[PDB]
């Protein structure tokens, strides 16, 4: 069963993003509350992604999971298309780290808590995710996590293997879990600067600090996840087993 724009109260709009924007709705005979994207045919066939999106919508439909965001349908009208979404009644998770300085220890751990069981459930149905960031995790109505998916975008999150050259398998994943952990935990992503140009030559070589308001637990994993070689970084059991994150992972 498909839709159409009529079938929905297109009510406040949530966020003013990147290719249109997302605004709260309700399905009229359900009286279902969701969150709807409108973006443009105008939009995705003017940069090249009019395939590359069709693409993960399907990749994601099949996709079901607590702490990934659902997607109930899609489709498109006279110029765009539309993203049928979950609603998140809590925002963005950066909506909330601007909000406060940086996240508890307890906190930060439950969020990582939660992005394993959802990458590692993730990494079975044989998809990985390359730049998952905070401008897309949302918080449910009991606010808990939601993963929704030479000049591109801020690098700070992807890997060495993304931009030396090389392989990328599915312990991706952990690259972008430590540097999460870390700019839950801090404030900024450990590999910051004012130029892409550094950023990319902080990343190749793994050059971080912490600061001294750092457990050695979280140093210990953090550290231990950030490893420039693949190989050398844990599945994901490790982790959510590791001795730092299970003492506080609410
Ligand atoms: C003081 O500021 C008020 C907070 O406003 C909110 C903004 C966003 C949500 N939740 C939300 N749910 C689902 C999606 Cl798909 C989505 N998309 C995000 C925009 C990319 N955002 C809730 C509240």
């Amino acid at each position: 069963r498909q839709w159409a724009l009529e079938d929905f109260e297109i009510g406040r709009p949530l966020g003013k993003g990147k290719f249109g924007n997302v605004y709260l709705a309700r399905e009229k005979q359900s009286k279902f509350i969701l969150a709807l994207k409108v973006l443009f045919k105008a939009q995705l066939e003017k940069a090249g992604v009019e395939h590359q999106l069709r693409r993960e919508v399907e990749i994601q439909s099949h996709l079901r999971h607590p702490n990934i965001l659902r997607l109930y349908g899609y489709f498109h009208d006279a110029t765009r298309v539309y993203l049928i979404l979950e609603y998140a009644p809590l925002g963005t998770v950066y909506r909330e780290l601007q909000k406060l300085s940086k996240f508890d220890e307890q906190r930060t751990a439950t969020y990582i808590t939660e992005l394993a069981n959802a990458l590692s459930y993730c990494h079975s149905k044989r998809v990985i995710h390359r730049d998952i960031k905070p401008e897309n995790l949302l918080l449910g109505s009991a606010g808990e996590l939601k993963i929704a998916d030479t000049l591109s975008g801020t690098l700070d999150y992807l890997p060495p293997e993304m931009i030396e050259g090389r392989m990328h398998d599915e312990k991706v994943d952990l690259w972008s879990l430590g540097v999460l952990c870390y700019e839950f935990l801090v404030g900024k992503p450990p590999f910051e600067a004012n130029t892409y140009q550094e950023t990319y030559k902080r990343i190749s070589r793994v050059e971080f600090t912490f600061p001294d308001f750092v457990t050695e637990g979280a140093r210990d994993l953090i550290s231990r996840l950030l490893k420039h070689n693949p190989s050398q970084r844990p599945m994901l059991r490790e982790v959510l087993e590791h001795p730092w994150i299970t003492a506080n992972s609410s």
